[PDB]
């Protein structure tokens, strides 16, 4: 049942595309009733938001997060289907961990969808149009970004926002504060860094408070214990228990996403196969940069799903 060397790994903002899955759903009935049984929960026709547009919708986090979370549950739902092999451990990056906590059994896909259609909306109310920005930051150290948005904030907010592989670091915050620091590690060199499309500053204290939102959004549901651990975003962590697992995600809305940290957890424990259970293949690439002996591959495709169903089922 369960291989020991086998993770999968759920994608989140940025891995969207309009059409997403569609190849795979012409082969697989259940991934539109998936996609139905998701859009229940989250009050939003996302079949047809993904394959039809209006695009500019779909890229809009509310929907992005409930059109991602029910993605990457019809992949896993169609890996479990066909008897590949079951996966020692999860993670997933950002909303990714909700699509881990549903793929554990610890929410249904119905509550799942309705948690992050909310976690989306609570994130859009906290920064409102040309408020927040994000920028990828592209082979700097750590530690001068961290000291170069230390140096740029002033009385705003500017911080790491997704630690993503050694040499990626998304920072975000208030949009003058995001711009400041780019001006200082241009000056400093660095010169590769591009604000990103989405502007919502996810991952910074501009989310403080819609966490708080989220955490009262997750105490009415019920949590059921997880069939798989998750490895978690905050500090790269298996939590224990209902109250652990909802305390870990209000903290991952407003602090630094540890992707490299959730990755090299993995690999501490004896993982060196990840499938990515989803749309795109980000976090693969990611993946290959964080750690170059793990064997990372992606199934959002018909050739690419045939191709890790031959080599890793059982």
């Amino acid at each position: 049942m369960t291989e020991s060397t086998l993770a999968f790994v759920f994608p989140g903002q940025g891995s969207q595309s309009l059409g997403m899955l569609a190849e795979l759903s012409e082969l697989h009935p259940q991934i539109r009733e998936t996609f139905a049984e998701a859009s229940e929960g989250a009050g939003v026709d996302l079949w047809a938001l993904s394959q039809g547009g209006p695009e500019e919708m779909l890229n809009r986090t509310e929907y992005t997060q409930p059109a991602l979370l029910a993605a990457g549950v019809a992949v896993w739902r169609l890996w479990t289907a066909q008897r590949g092999q079951r996966p020692a451990l999860l993670a997933g990056h950002s909303l990714g961990e909700y699509t881990a906590l549903v793929a554990a059994g610890v929410l249904s896909l119905h509550d799942g969808a309705h948690l992050v259609r909310l976690r989306g909306q609570f994130m859009q109310a906290a920064a409102p149009a040309g408020v927040g920005a994000m920028a990828a930051v592209l082979g700097a150290e750590d530690a001068v970004v961290l000291e170069v948005c230390a140096e740029a904030a002033g009385s705003q907010v500017v911080v790491p926002a997704n630690f993503n592989s050694p040499g990626q670091i998304v920072i975000g915050g208030d949009a003058a504060a995001v711009d400041r620091a780019l001006a200082l590690l241009a000056e400093r060199g660095v010169r590769k860094a591009v604000k990103l499309a989405v502007s919502v500053p996810s991952h910074t204290p501009l989310m403080r408070d819609a966490a708080n939102q989220l955490g009262e959004a997750m105490a009415g549901l019920s949590w059921h214990a997880p069939q798989i651990p998750v490895v978690q975003n905050v500090d790269a962590r298996v939590h224990d228990g209902s109250a652990a697992i909802r305390q870990a995600l209000v903290e991952q809305l407003y602090l630094p996403v540890q992707w490299t940290g959730c990755v090299q957890a993995l690999a501490s424990q004896g993982i060196t196969r990840i499938a990515e259970c989803g749309p795109g293949k980000v976090l693969s690439g990611l993946i290959k940069r964080i750690d170059k002996s793990l064997d990372a591959r992606p199934l959002a495709t018909p050739a690419d799903y045939a191709g890790a169903l031959d080599a890793w089922a059982h």
